[PDB]
């Protein structure tokens, strides 16, 4: 009958998050014993088991799309690419007017492919004036470049061996530090204490709505955030089916995100070798030209094998029977950006863009066995940009320094972010075509399982004890009110594994070789989030200390509960309300609660017994 | 500054073995039961803290741009805690 | 004398500058310095919560 | 200009102050020395951030 009201701590809870993540890598990203590879910070590796615990019986909500996980992730990426940035020498000196020769003393000019890329050789040898170490010497020197890289002065009559760059009247240019390279490495982003990650195991859960085959986990799976436009390149696949996903299907303007079943290996290739001419320009700042390439410069193609291709593409359209038996179509990039109009990534720091030109050369609307029947080994040209502006970042920009050697490329294929044109009838038929604009899409692809997940282990509950008055990181709990006082010691222990996280950060001032500073938003706001995750606790004891709680867990109150609550009984509220139906009821009363366990178990106190003791 | 710590001589004696900051203007007796309302705030600095909203940027994009302002607005949240820290550790001995 | 890493602290006067005057000035040491200060009042933090427990 | 070698011969406006006269100009039009420029440095204010009070 009696109401006392019951305060608990350590009982699993989980709600919606907002904090900071903190980078990974496995032991294999440090045991490199170079200075970055591109993500080889001195961040935290890896603890040697990060926990996976199941958790059933349970239900969460889902929006991929919303989550803060890619911006905090594009943003560390893009400061880590400037950190990388500043020890570059910069190549300001190399905007002068220069003059270059295409046809050059080499035996192949036309290969057997031509694609309209034969005569766009993209291969001239050019001279150009740069400053000796000394100040007023100065001499002219020869190179390699190619055509992509400047652009024809058009002030003139014609070229005339006359050209500028197409990045320096825009923006400054600096080299890439060709000691560092632009390799993928596995990512996993942890959670600070009081914070984990959610993820579903379901393969028919789409990337949004309810889930309930949960695992509460640490720190993500090693992600490969792989530059890929028009294509994923090393993610995860939908194991069991092909996962499709979209912001709005009604909307032909949103992405179709899609995660396949298997991969296709690509073979995009420059067989021609490369090299290397490091000219001394400054006192101390040398830039690394391309060289004169020894043998036949053969046209940089590419290559995919086709008959796997048919295979990925067949269960595809038996994937795309949204709303439709047989109707579909496939175009191409009829223009736009760069990184749009063909399927754009980086290989070694060279930047490949190697073509779509065989995708929109099927249509599996009728008899998807005749898509299969011709089993074409697709050919194509595949080109290679050195400078690029970096999610429209038009500022210092990047040189890619040579790759010396001849140059194959392997990538996966685990997703399509296709896009359906928006000039075409609704219903008479539907048009997708490939569309590789916003990167964060690509990212966001493999995060759809994980979410992170907040940690309020506070609770409150009626029951009928009383004191005397004066005068298994998170499981266990689909549907529980009574097992949650035996897992008090084990929740509140994982609660506070932040400082099995600080043991192992080993950033003293460097790991690997040499850095310079590179202390950026990373270290700084990591540092905050532990300031911030400490506070939260401090807070907390502090009000156990103010209620006298901070002896044990487990807490009575003077004042009894109140009766504006809905009637329910006592065995209903343990038996079907998994502790967070309640806190769901008491939401707005639970402010009132506190005030009361505040004030009146407080100002109530006598001070002393006097009548009869011991003594 | 604010020192919550105070002190006075009573007939109290335990036993032996063998509203921001306001209402009270002129009080000893009805300010002894007041105290909460100063320590509720004393160690609330998350209050303040919680409007911040930097996760990286506000508008489209920023900088670094962290400077001797966020820093130091650290540095004052790390002593504040730290004071009432040994507050709380002299307390407890 | 276990936590009283404050009695360190209180002579530092860092409020901008200290001698004639100065630029932004703070690096890798003042940072690291307040990390050891925080990491150490973290460990017996965490120690007097396993007292508590 | 933009390119690195190539100069052209552009035209603007200048207060009377900000600049002085040079080369011991009894009277003619000689050139003129900035103010400020070989005492210190000078950049730009960045036009896009206003200078107005909150
Ligand atoms: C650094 O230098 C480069 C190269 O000069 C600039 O890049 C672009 O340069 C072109 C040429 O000056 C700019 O103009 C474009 O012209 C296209 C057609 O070219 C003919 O016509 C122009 C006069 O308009 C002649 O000068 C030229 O010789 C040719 O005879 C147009 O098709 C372009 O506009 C249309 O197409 C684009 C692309 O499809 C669409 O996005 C537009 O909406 C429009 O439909 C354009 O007018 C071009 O503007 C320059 N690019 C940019 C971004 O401005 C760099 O601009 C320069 N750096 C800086 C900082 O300016
Ligand atoms: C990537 O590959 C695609 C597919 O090949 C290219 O798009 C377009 O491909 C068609 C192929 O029929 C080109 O049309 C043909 O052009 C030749 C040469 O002018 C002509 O003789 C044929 O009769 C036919 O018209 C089309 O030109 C081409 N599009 C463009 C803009 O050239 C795409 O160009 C390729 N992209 C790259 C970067 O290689
Ligand atoms: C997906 O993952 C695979 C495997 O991790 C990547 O394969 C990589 O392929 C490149 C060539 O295509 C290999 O390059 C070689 O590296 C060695 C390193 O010493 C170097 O000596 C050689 O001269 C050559 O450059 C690379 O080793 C290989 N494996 C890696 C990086 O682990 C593949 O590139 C990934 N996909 C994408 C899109 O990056
Ligand atoms: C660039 O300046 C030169 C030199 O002129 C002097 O310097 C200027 C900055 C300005 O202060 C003038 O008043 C000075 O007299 C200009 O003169 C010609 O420069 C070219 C290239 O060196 C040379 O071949 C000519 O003989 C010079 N002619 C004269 C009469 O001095 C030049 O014209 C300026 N640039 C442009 C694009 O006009
Ligand atoms: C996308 O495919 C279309 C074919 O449907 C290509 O269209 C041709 O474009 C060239 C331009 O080089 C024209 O000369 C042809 O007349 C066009 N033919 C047709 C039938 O439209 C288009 O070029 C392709 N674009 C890309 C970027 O691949
Ligand atoms: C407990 O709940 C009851 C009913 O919900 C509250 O009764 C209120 O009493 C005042 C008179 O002091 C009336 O003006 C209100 O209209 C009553 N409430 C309702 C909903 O009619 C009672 O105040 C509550 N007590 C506490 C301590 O919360
Ligand atoms: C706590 O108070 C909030 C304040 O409105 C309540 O929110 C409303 O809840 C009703 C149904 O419970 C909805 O129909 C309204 O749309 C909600 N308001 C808004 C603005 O959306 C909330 O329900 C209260 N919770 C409890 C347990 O009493
Ligand atoms: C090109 O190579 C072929 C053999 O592959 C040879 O017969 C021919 O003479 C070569 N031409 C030049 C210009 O080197
Ligand atoms: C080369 O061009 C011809 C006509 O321009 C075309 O028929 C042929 O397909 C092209 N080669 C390749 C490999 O596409
Ligand atoms: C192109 O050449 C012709 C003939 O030499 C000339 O008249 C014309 O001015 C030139 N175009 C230019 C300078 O833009
Ligand atoms: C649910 O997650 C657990 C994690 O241990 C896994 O073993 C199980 O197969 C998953 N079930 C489904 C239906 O995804
Ligand atoms: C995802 O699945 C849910 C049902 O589980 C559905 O309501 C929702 O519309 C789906 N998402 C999209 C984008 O259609
Ligand atoms: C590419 O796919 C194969 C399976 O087809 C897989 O074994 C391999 O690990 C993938 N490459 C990655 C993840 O880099
Ligand atoms: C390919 O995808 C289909 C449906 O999308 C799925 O049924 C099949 O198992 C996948 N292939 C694998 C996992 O090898
Ligand atoms: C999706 O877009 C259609 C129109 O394109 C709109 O009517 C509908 O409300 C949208 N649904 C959602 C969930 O945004
Ligand atoms: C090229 O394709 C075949 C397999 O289809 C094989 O030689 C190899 O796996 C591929 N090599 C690459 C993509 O570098
Ligand atoms: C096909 O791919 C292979 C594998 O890299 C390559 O050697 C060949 O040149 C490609 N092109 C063909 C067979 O036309
Ligand atoms: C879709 O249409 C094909 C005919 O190409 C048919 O074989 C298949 O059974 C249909 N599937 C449906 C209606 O689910
Ligand atoms: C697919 O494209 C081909 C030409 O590439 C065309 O002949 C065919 O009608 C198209 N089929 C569909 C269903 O769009
Ligand atoms: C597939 O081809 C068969 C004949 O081979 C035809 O009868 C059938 O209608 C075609 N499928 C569709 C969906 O039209
Ligand atoms: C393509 O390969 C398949 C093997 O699955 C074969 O049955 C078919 O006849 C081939 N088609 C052609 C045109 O070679
Ligand atoms: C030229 O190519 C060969 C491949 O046969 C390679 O061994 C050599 O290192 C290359 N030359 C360079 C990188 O200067
Ligand atoms: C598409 O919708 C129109 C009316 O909006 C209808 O007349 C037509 O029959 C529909 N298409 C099919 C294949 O039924
Ligand atoms: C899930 O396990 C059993 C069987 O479904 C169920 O009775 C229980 O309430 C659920 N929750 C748990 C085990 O935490
Ligand atoms: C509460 O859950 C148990 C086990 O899941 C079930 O047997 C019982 O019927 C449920 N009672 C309700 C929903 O009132
Ligand atoms: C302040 O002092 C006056 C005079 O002793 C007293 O009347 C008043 O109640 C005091 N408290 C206030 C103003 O809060
Ligand atoms: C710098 O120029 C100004 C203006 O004439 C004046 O202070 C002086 O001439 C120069 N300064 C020195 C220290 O000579």
């Amino acid at each position: 009958e009696n109401l006392w009201v019951t305060v608990y701590y350590g009982v699993p809870v989980w709600k919606d998050a907002e904090t900071t993540l903190f980078c990974a890598s496995d032991a294999k990203a440090y045991d490199t014993e170079v200075h970055n590879v591109w993500a080889t910070h001195a961040c935290v590796p890896t603890d040697p088991n990060p926990q996976e615990i199941y958790m059933e019986n349970v239900t969460e909500e889902f929006n991929m799309w919303k989550n803060n996980m890619v911006e905090q992730m594009h943003t560390d990426i893009i400061s880590l690419w400037d950190q990388s940035l500043k020890p570059c020498v910069q190549l300001t000196p190399l905007c002068v007017t220069l003059d270059c020769s295409y046809n050059i003393t080499n035996n192949i000019t036309n290969s057997i492919t031509n694609s309209s890329v034969n005569m766009r050789e993209e291969i001239k040898n050019c001279s150009f004036n740069m400053t000796t170490e000394l100040r007023d010497k100065n001499r002219k020197v020869y190179s390699l470049f190619y055509k992509l890289d400047v652009v024809q002065i058009n002030n003139g009559n014609n070229s005339s061996n006359l050209y500028r760059l197409i990045n320096c009247n825009t923006s400054a240019l600096t080299q890439a530090c060709p000691k560092v390279t632009f390799e993928p490495i596995p990512i996993r982003y942890c959670a600070p204490a009081g914070y984990a990650i959610l993820k579903c195991n379901d393969k028919e859960f789409n990337g949004t709505g309810l889930c309930k085959n949960v695992s509460t986990v640490q720190c993500t799976h090693g992600i490969r955030p792989v530059v890929s436009t028009q294509l994923l390149l090393n993610g995860s696949l939908a194991e069991g089916k092909v996962m499709i996903r979209s912001e709005n299907i009604t909307n032909n303007v949103k992405n179709i995100i899609v995660q396949l079943n298997e991969t296709v290996t690509i073979n995009c290739t420059r067989p021609n070798n490369n090299t290397r001419k490091s000219v001394r320009i400054g006192p101390g700042q040398t830039f690394y030209a391309t060289g004169d390439i020894i043998g036949d410069i053969r046209q940089a193609h590419c290559n995919v094998s086709g008959s796997q291709w048919n295979r990925a593409l067949h269960q595809v359209v038996g994937q795309l029977r949204e709303y439709w038996n047989t109707t579909i179509i496939f175009k191409n990039s009829s223009g736009g950006d760069l990184e749009i109009t063909t399927h754009s990534f980086n290989c070694g720091g060279e930047f490949f863009y190697c073509n779509t030109s065989g995708l929109f050369n099927s249509n599996w609307t009728h008899n998807d066995t005749a898509s299969m029947k011709p089993n074409d080994t697709i050919t194509l040209p595949c080109r290679i940009k050195q400078i690029i502006n970096m999610w429209q970042r038009v500022g210092q920009a990047i040189y890619a320094p040579p790759i010396q050697g001849v140059i194959r490329c392997e990538s996966n294929i685990t997703g399509l972010i296709l896009t359906r044109d928006g000039g075409g009838n609704i219903n008479e038929s539907q048009i997708f075509r490939p569309g590789g604009g916003d990167m964060r899409d690509n990212w966001r692809s493999e995060l759809y399982k994980y979410k992170v997940v907040r940690i309020e282990p506070l609770g409150v509950a009626p029951t009928k004890a009383k004191r005397r008055v004066v005068e298994g990181f998170l499981g266990t709990a689909g549907s529980t009110m009574g097992a949650a006082s035996i897992t008090l010691t084990v929740q509140v222990r994982k609660l506070l594994s932040g400082i099995v996280q600080q043991q192992s950060n080993l950033l003293r001032a460097i790991e690997a070789q040499q850095h310079l500073l590179k202390l950026t938003v990373w270290g700084i706001k990591q540092l905050q989030a532990r300031v911030l995750a400490v506070e939260r606790y401090l807070r907390d004891q502090q009000l156990l200390g103010i209620w006298g709680c901070s002896g044990k867990l487990i807490c009575t109150t003077n004042v009894p509960w109140n009766s504006s609550w809905s009637n329910k009984s006592e065995r209903e509220i343990w038996e079907n309300m998994t502790w967070l139906q309640w806190d769901k009821e008491i939401s707005n009363y639970t402010h009132i609660i506190y005030e009361l366990i505040e004030e009146s178990q407080k100002q109530q106190e006598k001070n002393e017994q006097e009548l009869l003791e011991l003594d």
